């Protein structure tokens, strides 16, 4: 009984975060086996921040010049190369509370859990959705860069998420723990613009499935709808799409409830057409898009 | 940047979780140096449920009932009490992975984070608040009896909260690690109503003190409003009084964001009077009243 955004259990993160700090340069990076990975603009000074060329900065570095502290003990660094926006360093210790893991790059529209990290040590947890524009709406301060986000299935941790910077929106961005950036985004000091963001229909879906699994049937109707003519009114509202593989993946869920999919396109629909007039959905008084089906399975019920 | 419900890195927390197994029933208990804590109901039956006489049952239970399993190592249990509604498991083996910890059992308005698990092993994390009417907003399915609600200061785990029931609203209910029930519950198979809730005002005032910390201003005005005023319109929409300990308790706020605390109360009156007329703050369409004055100076900054 009830629904919560819930992150995954971050004990197995945690004992992977360590301090990397490069001349008066303090960030975040993550301990796995004997290398530890970080945001390249660690190497960076104050006017190196408008436009650097790191592939100078790294040249101009030695193993010495960077300081990785995991708790209280200082490991030493024996090599470091660049691969895209992350620093790879090699440490003498492997991690011995490596887990199992994996490094994933995820599509827009799917969730992961942020551990939020300052000087090497975890801060707090929070649950994120890549969003269409490749932005998260995070939480994150001078110093976060480096904190990770994560996905766990059957103790092997999937991470799929490093933090590298603040948009003027607020919104935040990042890359993959190979160093690509998602979106179109670079690790420079500048006001960078996302792409206009949509919400992600899967997920208001799913959603709307977890209502009724938990007791919420009033925004249900009788009538029904097409893929298509959904579709259409999904463009006016600045949704995505709904594409046959959603339905397919919003399979177990219709099952489980007994109201086929393009029936709660109907009931959204009209919820994107008259609001809620005054009623909540999970207690919520907007709709919400950053849960996908796999997060409603996991958490729900019979 | 950014503002989001963020719990506390659970690690500490996961190395206490163990299973708990008398006869068929199953639940999660807290393992703690040589002592697993977890909720008496573990010692019922089919029949029991209805009214169950607890110290009847437990004389009737040895030591060899109780099956504790922590991972894959079973414990042998070598002794058992029951102290109000909590069973207490003696074991053969000190917790090598025990943090430094408290129990704590805490006031209607303060926060925890909620390590849910089930079979003892941990499927999620998530912050709640103790509701005025002693409930908390959960998210429990069968088994989860035994999940247990923390605080973390300076690697000190204050334990607060473990879970024994769900209401017919939805709603949770629970005990410190006494056992003592938060509010009038107690632990039978049985329809229970909570009181009326209320909203806590105080946490509703740390969240508009957060929004402006994250560049929400729209909210604000010019008026102001005496304490005695602003708590005549709180009683109208349900929301606690507003005392001087919780004026001086958002001092910190109201120090860095330059906003007296009774000039955010004329906010707070106008939005309660006027709604928010299709705006959000925070990215929410409805007042929240789940962060502490704690949480917000813990996750804001400058
Ligand atoms: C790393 O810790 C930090 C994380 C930021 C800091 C505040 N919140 C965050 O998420 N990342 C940065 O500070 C990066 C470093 C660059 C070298 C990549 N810069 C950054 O986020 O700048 C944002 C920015 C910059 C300029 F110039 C603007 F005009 C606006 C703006 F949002
Ligand atoms: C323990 O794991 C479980 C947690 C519940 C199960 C579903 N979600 C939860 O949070 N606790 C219980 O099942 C307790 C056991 C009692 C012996 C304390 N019962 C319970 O929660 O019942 C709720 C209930 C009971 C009756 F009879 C109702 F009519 C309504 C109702 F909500």
């Amino acid at each position: 009984s009830g629904f919560r955004k819930m992150a995954f259990p971050s004990g197995k993160v945690e004992g992977c975060m360590v301090q990397v700090t490069c001349g008066t340069t303090t960030l975040n990076g993550l301990w796995l086996d004997d290398v530890v990975y970080c945001p390249r603009h660690v190497i960076c000074t104050s006017e190196d921040m408008l436009n650097p060329n790191y592939e100078d900065l790294l040249i101009r570095k030695s193993n010495h010049n960077f300081l990785v502290q995991a708790g209280n003990v200082q490991l030493r660094v024996i090599g470091h190369s660049m691969q895209n926006c992350v620093l790879k360093l090699k440490v003498d210790t492997a991690n011995p509370k490596t887990p199992k893991y994996k490094f994933v790059r995820i599509q827009p529209g799917q969730t992961f859990s942020v551990l939020a990290c300052y000087n090497g040590s975890p801060s707090g947890v929070y649950q994120c959705a890549m969003r269409p524009n490749f932005t998260i709406k995070g939480s994150f301060l001078n110093g976060s860069c480096g904190s990770v986000g994560f996905n766990i299935d059957y103790d092997c941790v999937s991470f799929c998420y490093m933090h590298h910077m603040e948009l003027p929106t607020g919104v935040h961005a990042g890359t993959d723990l190979e160093g690509n950036f998602y979106g179109p985004f670079v690790d420079r000091q500048t006001a960078q613009a996302a792409g206009t963001d949509t919400t992600i229909t899967v997920n208001v879906l799913a959603w709307l499935y977890a209502a009724v699994i938990n007791g919420d049937r009033w925004f249900l109707n009788r009538f029904t709808t097409t893929l298509n003519d959904f579709n259409l009114v999904a463009m006016k509202y600045n949704y995505e799409p709904l594409t046959q593989d959603h339905v397919d993946i919003l399979g177990p869920l219709s099952a489980q409830t007994g109201i086929a999919v393009l029936d709660m396109c109907a009931s959204l629909k009209e919820l994107l057409q008259n609001g809620m007039n005054g009623r909540t959905i999970l207690g919520s008084a907007l709709l919400e898009d950053e849960f996908t089906p796999f997060d409603v399975v996991r958490q729900c019920s019979g």
